[PDB]
């Protein structure tokens, strides 16, 4: 289950995931999944990113589940269970501002 994992955060806000992840200690790609605050069936990848520009900034990308089975944040790279997008997506940037590197305390 999805609810067993330690980096599901289930249902807190957008607003929320952003106080925990902009900790001054978070290390670029400290991250935690939670639901969407809209779309039903949706959840959110929150992550913590770090530039000199910007400094310690968040983005947040929509991940998909399909009746059909897959979970996605692109529909070309789609997995068969949440935790297996996670293990992905912490080995591979890809799109995303980093890789996945720590849960978030």
């Amino acid at each position: 289950s999805i609810q067993a994992e330690e980096w599901y955060f289930g249902k807190i806000t957008r607003r929320e995931s952003e106080r925990l992840l902009l900790n001054a200690e978070n290390p670029r790609g400290t991250f935690l999944v939670r639901e969407s605050e809209t779309t039903k069936g949706a959840y959110c990848l929150s992550v913590s990113d770090f530039d000199n520009a910007k400094g310690l900034n968040v983005k947040h990308y929509k991940i998909r589940k399909l009746d059909s089975g897959g979970f996605y944040i692109t529909s070309r790279t789609q997995f068969n269970s949440l935790q297996q997008l996670v293990a992905y997506y912490s080995k591979h940037a890809d799109g995303l501002c980093h890789r996945l590197t720590t849960v978030c305390p």
